[PDB]
DNA sequence: ATGCCTACCACA
DNA sequence: GTGGTAGGC
């Protein structure tokens, strides 16, 4: 409620201001799109496109999975495009990983990303007897000369967190001997530009209706797009019907948890 | 006409 | 300890 209220309360001070079968539909505010998200009735998602400025403005776009793919596929329209996770929906498992590499000339990012995983994949097993390993991550790299950048989806067989809120409280459990600093967790510990310490994980994005760069986008004054790493070892199935590369666009997406008639649903509380 | 929220610092 | 905010995702 306490969550629900604040969000109404925004509509509330916002509220002072034949054919071929398509779903596209635009909006100025994020909560119109997920009205007619609900009052839809195919299987529509919510993203979001950064405008021009230099800001971070955005304009939610609501269609299927498939239509956006066929208008975004060229990369010659819709960039700088993002998913929004959609609050209290199921979601994968997923991460974004950062560091300075000027501030960190030591670190071995391939290397702590590796770790992490297999951090991850222990604690999963511990605490919800998920097996999985490094097969099961799509490795998305957005790296320049001056940061390194992953994206992390893990792909789960029937296993889903409850919403991203969880996921958060997830990682926030298992990665408390790491962040008492700011199991032996140091190496997470990563310098920001200002000598100041934090972790290699970003535990900011497992917010409320979360934005999450999509695979090949940019950021929106930025050439460096999402794309799968060189050491990636998750490979989709291939199918005669679909292309690998929108194989890989439906795995990237956090919020597209694939349908299982025996899904588990991972839940972490505070 | 973007949305979200913690880390941080000043006050009982 | 809370406010109470603006700085960062
Ligand atoms: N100003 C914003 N408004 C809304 N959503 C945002 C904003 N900034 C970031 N986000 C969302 C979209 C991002 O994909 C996600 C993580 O932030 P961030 O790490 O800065 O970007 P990124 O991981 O897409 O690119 P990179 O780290 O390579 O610059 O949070
Ligand atoms: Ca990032």
């Amino acid at each position: 409620m306490n969550r629900k209220w604040e969000a109404k309360l925004k509509q509330i001070e916002e509220r002072a201001s034949e054919e071929p079968p398509s779903i596209w539909r635009l909006f100025h505010r994020q909560a119109q799109a997920f009205n007619f998200v609900k009052s839809c009735k195919e299987d529509v998602h919510v993203f979001a496109l950064e405008c021009k400025v230099g800001d971070g403005q955005r304009i939610y776009l609501v269609t299927t999975y498939a239509e956006f793919w066929f208008y975004y596929k060229s990369r010659k329209n819709l960039l700088h495009c993002y998913e929004v996770i959609p609050e209290n929906a199921v979601c994968k498992l997923y991460f974004d990983l950062e560091f300075n590499k000027p501030a960190n000339p030591g670190a071995d990012g391939k290397k702590m990303v590796a770790l992490l995983i297999e951090y991850v994949c222990k604690a999963l097993q511990e605490l919800y007897g998920v097996n999985c390993s490094a097969e099961d991550v799509l490795n998305l790299d957005s790296s320049t000369d001056e940061k390194f950048s992953r994206h992390l989806i893990f792909q789960l067989h029937d296993v889903a967190f409850k919403d991203n809120i969880h996921v958060g409280n997830f990682l926030r459990k298992i990665l408390q001997p790491a962040l008492d600093l700011l199991p032996d967790l140091s190496f997470l510990v990563v310098k920001n530009n200002m000598g100041e310490k934090h972790l290699f994980v970003d535990l900011g994005v497992y917010t409320r209706n979360r934005n999450f760069r999509l695979y090949k986008s940019s950021k929106i004054g930025k050439r460096v797009a999402l794309e799968v790493t060189e050491d990636n070892k998750f490979f989709p199935i291939q199918s005669k019907d679909v292309s690998d590369e929108y194989q890989y666009f439906l795995s990237s997406l956090v919020s597209n948890v694939r349908f299982s008639d025996t899904l588990r649903i991972l839940t972490c509380e505070p």
